[PDB]
This record gives structure tokens, C-alpha cells and sequence, in this order.
């Protein structure tokens, strides 16, 4: 079972490289523009764009600073890389919405 970009069908990740960061693969927060995502972490992914320099500033996840990770085909914005910190030093929160799950 993979997970595909929704809005143009770009291989992204799959639900074997799902990652429980603090207990659960879920994590439910919002950014300073009140936008609501349901994240859910990742070990691994790829067909993405990272864009930008990482950031600390409002990370949802203490230790690790974030980029903008697009979808590197269509460039829908599917999520963040996470790096920067310890035990992983590096991870994907992807947006479960953004994601379409079907067979490999
Ligand atoms: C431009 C956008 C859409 C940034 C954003 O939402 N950043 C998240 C990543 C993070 O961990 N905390 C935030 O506020
Ligand atoms: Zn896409």
C-alpha cells in the first residue's frame, strides 16, 4: 500500500515508512495562519521538492527545524521535512488529506 500525491498521482511514500514521533503517527496542530493539518509522520518519502532553508521557528515537533516540502511533480504543497534534531535526526510530516492510499 502506497501513498500517492492526490492531485496528480506522484509516488510519495508508503505506509511501511509510517513513523510513531511521540507515541503516534498522527498529530493534529495548526500554524500561525490558523491552518489546521492532520500530519502524519513519516521515516522516508520521496518524489517531493524541499524548498527553502530549514527553520526552527513554530515547529510543531521540539528538536527539529522544517522545510516546505512540495510535491515535486505538480508542486501541491504536501507537507514538511524535519531535521536538525535527535533520535531520528530526520523525518517527512506529510499531510494525510493531500495523500491518496492504493495498491504498490
Ligand atoms: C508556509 C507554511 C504553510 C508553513 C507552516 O505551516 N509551517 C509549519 C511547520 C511546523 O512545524 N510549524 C509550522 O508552523
Ligand atoms: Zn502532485
Amino acid at each position: 500500500s502506497i501513498f500517492r500525491c492526490r492531485q496528480c498521482g506522484q509516488t510519495i511514500s508508503r505506509r511501511d515508512w509510517l513513523l510513531p514521533m511521540g507515541g503516534d503517527h498522527e498529530h493534529v496542530v495548526f500554524n500561525p495562519a490558523g491552518m489546521i493539518f492532520r500530519v502524519w509522520c513519516f521515516s522516508l518519502a520521496q518524489g517531493l521538492r524541499l524548498i527553502g532553508a530549514p527553520s526552527g521557528e513554530f515547529s510543531w515537533f521540539k528538536g527539529y527545524d522544517w522545510t516546505i516540502a512540495l510535491c515535486g511533480q505538480c508542486g501541491s504543497h504536501l507537507g514538511w521535512h524535519y531535521e536538525g534534531g535527535s533520535q531520528p535526526q530526520t523525518f517527512f510530516g506529510l499531510i494525510k488529506d493531500r495523500l491518496a492510499e492504493g495498491p504498490a
